[PDB]
């Protein structure tokens, strides 16, 4: 069959064959006890760059030696992109969230041979789940591959915003000293209240990392955590998102994107935050109304915004979050550190091996199968389409 | 009497009277059970900028209403500075580590009336302790005022270096996306080995904050921690600094500066680190040989260096750490976040109230008294002078 694999470009200075360090650290398992990916074999060296076009997720030897054709490209947005020439006979489409091939209803409709949309990473909101349901496309993603990596990135951005890292590094590199300019907006997080929206693999992990900072922890979610967990971390529960925001100095979003959470942070909900609250979002950019966030920063309602997710992706060159006041943005990188890519590259192969030998794909990897939500998808997503507006990604130009 | 208070400049755009947030968080106590500062009263509002010349540590009403003269200045380095005109009759000299008035042996010798050198903050290595001992100057500092604040700053810089925050934010603000360029040097800290030199108030607190990241924790110090603590955090002990370095992916320095630790990190000791180790230093800049660190980064021996302390301070405009490859530097700001300044401003007043009413200064604040080390000073410092080279601070020019 044909596999289209959409990956991001290689570094601007070429694809490296040697790295800052020699190996990755050992990891035996994930916190809830889920095993790591178990492909029958891997053909890449752990620690390399796997998610760019020249890395290929290490899938080429495997795929060809079995008769299939692997098309690799970064060209994905716009009516004359490479993805668009290959839709007519694609059996399998693979993309990562960081550089997502948006499978809208019109793209699925052009794709008669399409059986499997695979997300190399976590979060499958860049596929129209309704259309995937209607056309019997399987949708899978690599559960847990980077949950802990995302949680680290959250804590990094919370400390960075609150202590004012980025502007302070600028004063050091431009030759200044400027202590008062740096600490005019520098606080400790000790004693602050921080809440997470959702406390699944990422959000629970965030709570556990912030406990020894002596922050007061707050959460909300569909269901409560086990009473053992709440008493271990001394948690304060809020029955709704909207009651949580007013109680928090720092809010972190860690829920999925679907019609029930699209634009939940807007001009109306921002009125509920404390003046000078801090907001961190590494979940999905579309959880926030884009201009409402710039107004809150400009007015002082928010003291700081930080995240690595944007809508669409890539974000147009003039996307306002790039230059708004008091921001600690990065491009979408938390779930594609070198350490994570090796786990998701392995998981991607494990799903392909199952697909191609006719074995069942692990439930924890499933989002959509056989005309409805399935596996992890059933507990996390609503039927619906989040991919409207996605065309605007075609406006981005490489530097 | 006369009090000279050396403080850093106000912000370049003036001294603000309103801030990003309305109050500071509550804190009742420090982890080892030490009480907060207990001055009989304070005359500043918590949360304001206290450490710059216009803030004055909130000490003016108190000092004058009791007959004393308060001289406030930022002019401190060089043979024609304001500190230098006021040495002849100064009874009390106050400075913070971030903007330190260096009391060398020659400066103490010009200071016949000098009875008390007070450090508003932590770390009194900018005073020549030998000369202070020889001339019967009392040296006190505000123990614990910002221990937790420094520990937060360490974790922030560890995550920032390792996940590659700073270069990634640059790609977002310059209009790029550039995922591969960002993650070419991006790892998770999960599973890495991290060691601290010294495990006192800061270093133990760092270990506790890194435990739930599932890092493997290593330490060294003068004496072991209680076996209860080692088993709680699953610690690996190293009897010497030099044995620790080779076992660690990430090394953090959290010890005092004195002749026994001056230049401990040099061309010779750097050969002992793992290739592509990460080094974070928020203790004192003089712990490191300045050029040896730039060579290790240039050769790949170190994958990253980060810290907020420099020697001298302020660092000359062309100090090499400002522009060396793979650095996450800031100017010296960790122990002077707004939250910390309120605790040290309070402690400074408590020491002055004691001094002036003839009550004993708390032992935990004492470094030098009556011809020898005393209090905290006895357990932490050697007799000796760390202030050689300090004159070079006069080369720094405001932007």
């Amino acid at each position: 069959a044909k596999v289209v694999c959409v990956l991001y470009d290689d570094p601007i200075n070429g694809y490296p064959t040697s790295y800052a360090r020699d190996d990755l650290p050992r990891i035996d398992k994930y916190p809830d006890g889920q095993t790591l990916p178990t492909p029958k074999a891997i053909d890449f060296t752990p620690g390399a760059l796997l998610g760019s076009v020249s890395g290929e997720l290490g899938l080429r030897k495997y795929l060809e030696s079995q008769g299939h054709e692997l098309v690799v490209t970064s060209s994905k947005d716009g009516p004359d992109s490479e993805l668009e020439k290959h839709l007519h006979d694609a059996e399998v489409i693979i993309s990562q969230p960081f550089w997502p091939a948006y499978l809208t209803a019109e793209r699925i409709a052009k794709a008669p041979k399409l059986k499997l949309a695979l997300t190399a990473g976590i979060g499958s909101d860049h596929v129209d789940l309704q259309a995937a349901i209607d056309n019997n496309i399987t949708v899978a993603e690599v559960t847990y591959c980077n949950s802990n990596s995302v949680a680290e990135h959250v804590v990094m951005m919370v400390l960075g915003l609150v202590r004012n890292y980025i502007p302070s590094h600028d004063w050091a590199r431009n030759g200044g000293w400027n202590i008062a300019d740096c600490v005019a907006r520098s606080y400790d997080v000790e004693g602050m209240h921080v809440g997470t929206v959702a406390a699944g693999r990422i959000g629970l992990r965030v709570l556990r990392l912030l406990a020894p900072f002596d922050m007061h922890l707050h959460y909300t979610d569909r269901h409560r955590l086990p009473e053992a967990v709440e008493k271990e971390l001394n948690l304060t529960w809020h029955a709704t998102r909207e009651d949580m925001y007013g109680a928090c100095d720092v809010v972190t979003l860690n829920c999925p994107l679907h019609p029930e959470t699209e634009h939940m942070i807007n001009d109306e909900t921002l009125k509920l935050f404390k003046r000078g609250a801090y907001l961190v979002n590494t979940a999905r950019g579309k959880l926030c109304d884009r201009d409402a966030i710039v107004r809150a920063l400009e007015s002082g309602r928010l003291a700081g915004y930080a995240g690595d997710v944007w809508f669409p992706q890539p974000a147009p060159n003039d996307h306002p979050w790039r230059t708004m006041p008091h921001n600690g943005m990065t491009p979408h990188i938390s779930g594609t550190s070198l350490s994570a890519q090796t786990r998701y590259a392995a998981g991607t192969r494990e799903i392909l091996e199952c697909y191609f030998e006719g074995r069942p794909i692990r439930d924890e990897y499933l989002i959509v199968q056989g005309g409805g939500l399935a596996g992890v998808g059933a507990h996390s997503y609503s039927k619906g389409n989040a991919t409207g507006g996605s065309e605007e990604a075609a406006k981005y130009e490489k530097l």
